[PDB]
Formats: C-alpha cells, sequence, structure tokens
C-alpha cells in the first residue's frame, strides 16, 4: 500500500472525456497506439470507457478503438491491443476534487498518467505529486 484511498464519486456507467487542467486537453489515444492531448472535443478517439477490476483499479479504454492506456516500463504512455499489467491504474482523488492515475505497475514510484500545457505525455519518471499535468476531470460524452 503505497498510496491513499481517497476515491472519486464517479461511477463507470457511461464513456467520459479525461480532461486536464494544465493545459486543458483530452486525453486521447490514436489508432497507431499514440498517446497525446487534443482541444478538439469533437476528436473521436478522446471518448473513453473506464472500468473496474477492483476497488479503486481501473482499466481505461478508447471505445473508439478498443485500445487500452497503458505506461510502459520505461513511463511512456501507449494504447495496448489486450489488457496487461501495464494497463491497470490506480484512481484517486485529488485536491479535494480531481481525479489522477497512478500506474499500478509502478505505483511504488508515483508514476501518473499527466498531461504537459503543450498537450503532450509526460514521462512517468518526470510526474509526481503536487503537479498540475497529473489532475484530470472525467467529463460525460
Amino acid at each position: 500500500h503505497h498510496h491513499h484511498f481517497n476515491l472519486p464519486p464517479g461511477n463507470y456507467k457511461k464513456p467520459c472525456l479525461l480532461y486536464c487542467s494544465n493545459g486543458g486537453h483530452f486525453l486521447r489515444i490514436l489508432p497507431d497506439g499514440t498517446v497525446d492531448g487534443t482541444r478538439d472535443r469533437s476528436d473521436q478517439h478522446i471518448q473513453l470507457q473506464l472500468s473496474a477490476e477492483s476497488v479503486g483499479e481501473v482499466y481505461i479504454k478508447s471505445t473508439e478503438t478498443g485500445q487500452y492506456l497503458a505506461m510502459d516500463t520505461d513511463g511512456l504512455l501507449y494504447g495496448s491491443q489486450t489488457p496487461n499489467e501495464e494497463c491497470l491504474f490506480l484512481e484517486r482523488l485529488e485536491e479535494n476534487h480531481y481525479n489522477t492515475y497512478i500506474s499500478k505497475k509502478h505505483a511504488e514510484k508515483n508514476w501518473f498518467v499527466g498531461l504537459k500545457k503543450n498537450g503532450s505525455v509526460k514521462r512517468g519518471p518526470r510526474t509526481h505529486y503536487g503537479q498540475k499535468a497529473i489532475l484530470f476531470l472525467p467529463l460525460p460524452v
């Protein structure tokens, strides 16, 4: 147990967009497996469906392509065709308001899903508690 257990209130009944308040980008998983952010709300690759594997553990998947968000051994986000250990994230409340996603596989190192102000994904080792890059708000589709 390397992290707290304050959980966000939402549910997974419907798909969502994951809005990063850092630069205001929506998390995007492209068909080729590339992950980045875009401010275009009409983009067809920003609609995501979360699901819970265990309480507080989730998969984040592209509704358009079926790919799972995953963080590799060097901290890079990618789209995975099949669910594996790199696809599980610890979903937690942060600052009594936002959702954060910590790589379960690399939880001891505090590697988060995060977007920089320019829309590029932040590599896991570059993320850490206290940054704006790691703060997301799940919006309806």
